[PDB]
């Protein structure tokens, strides 16, 4: 009984996969679903801190499961839930700014940025640990 699939990282009752290759946002959604997971939806400050670290330390741009594709200005996680006000602090300064039409959220530096969905970035999938 392993809490997570091999090579995935356990953190606080969930399993995370950190890609070692780059995909646009819609194809990153697909990849996560092919392994029974979701392009990462953040639920807490501690989780955000953990995820952000992965990117700030590796200097990689990394997609999360957050977008405003459906309605410009309305940021919605891929699980249907809306971006809570307490989380808007994590945007980088001046973001999100929709410049050139940017409807997908990424880890970038110390915070989040909106970027163009058809660019190729690393990605992180999330799913529940198994019970042990
Ligand atoms: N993690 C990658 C990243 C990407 N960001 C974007 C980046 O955007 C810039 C850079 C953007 C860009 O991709 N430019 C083309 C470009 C590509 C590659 C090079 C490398 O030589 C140079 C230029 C630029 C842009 O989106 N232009 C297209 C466009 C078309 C039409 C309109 C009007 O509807 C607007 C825009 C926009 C920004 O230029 C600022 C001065 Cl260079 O920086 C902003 C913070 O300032 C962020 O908010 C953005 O999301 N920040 N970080
Ligand atoms: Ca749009
Ligand atoms: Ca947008
Ligand atoms: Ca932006
Ligand atoms: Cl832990
Ligand atoms: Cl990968
Ligand atoms: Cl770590």
């Amino acid at each position: 009984c392993h809490p997570c699939p091999w090579e995935w990282t356990f953190f606080q009752g969930n399993c995370y996969f950190m890609s070692n290759s780059q995909r646009n946002w819609h194809d990153s959604i697909t990849a996560c679903k092919e392994v029974g997971a979701q392009l990462v939806v953040i639920k807490s400050a501690e989780e955000q801190n953990f995820l952000q670290l992965q990117s700030s330390r590796s200097n990689r741009f990394t997609w999360m499961g957050l977008s405003d594709l459906n309605q410009e200005g309305t940021w919605q996680w891929v699980d249907g839930s809306p971006l809570l006000p307490s989380f808007k602090q994590y945007w980088n300064r001046g973001e999100p700014n929709n410049v050139g039409e940017e409807d997908c959220a990424e880890f970038s530096g110390n915070g989040w940025n909106d970027d163009k969905c058809n660019l190729a970035k690393f990605w992180i999938c999330k799913k529940s640990a198994a019970s042990c």
